[PDB]
């Protein structure tokens, strides 16, 4: 596994098992991409992020990941397929986040911005994300550059 501190020094377990740290996640994190170029969400108050959020009652993580996709980018998911997870453990609260990867087919319209501000779409992810106000401290870790290696050896972006 990984671990390492996030944005605001709280210790990150990372791994790319299948679902080691809980086999019931409270919180979902989708990498998206439109074909070539990076599928992101714009936050009111955080910023440029990958679609994610907490998991609903009757509902699995991978419904959740769905659900995040289009509440917050109002993308079709083609294949959407199991990274990796990560504990976050704060303060207080310690957080289970499963990392998901969805392969877009299509970008539709939607009625309603869930603390949104609708999609983003990326050719390439900026240089230096814990440097660039513009985007969430959720992208400001190692969580998001681990990730995205494994990704890129998995390898389904071709
Ligand atoms: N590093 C990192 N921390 C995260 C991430 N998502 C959430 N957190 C941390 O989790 C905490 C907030 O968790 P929430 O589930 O939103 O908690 P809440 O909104 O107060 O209320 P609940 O819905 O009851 O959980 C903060 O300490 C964040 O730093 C993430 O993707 N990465």
């Amino acid at each position: 596994m990984y671990e390492f501190k996030d944005y605001y020094q709280n210790t990150v377990q990372l791994s790319f098992d299948d679902q080691p740290f809980s086999d019931s996640p409270k919180h979902v994190w989708v990498i998206c991409r439109f074909g070539g170029k990076w599928l992101l969400t714009e936050h009111e108050d955080r910023g440029y992020e990958f679609p994610g959020g907490k998991v609903e009652p009757m509902e699995c993580a991978e419904e959740a990941a769905l659900r995040a996709v289009k509440e917050e980018t109002g993308a079709r998911v083609k294949s959407l397929k199991y990274l990796g997870q990560y504990k976050v453990l704060g303060k207080e609260k310690v957080i289970v986040k499963n990392i998901y990867f969805a392969d877009i087919e299509k970008l539709e319209k939607q009625a309603d911005y869930f603390e949104t501000k609708g999609p983003v779409l990326f050719h390439e992810l900026p240089e230096n994300l814990s440097r660039n106000k513009k985007f969430s401290f959720i992208m400001k870790d190692s969580v998001l550059p681990i990730s995205l290696k494994k990704l890129k050896e998995s390898g389904w972006i071709e």
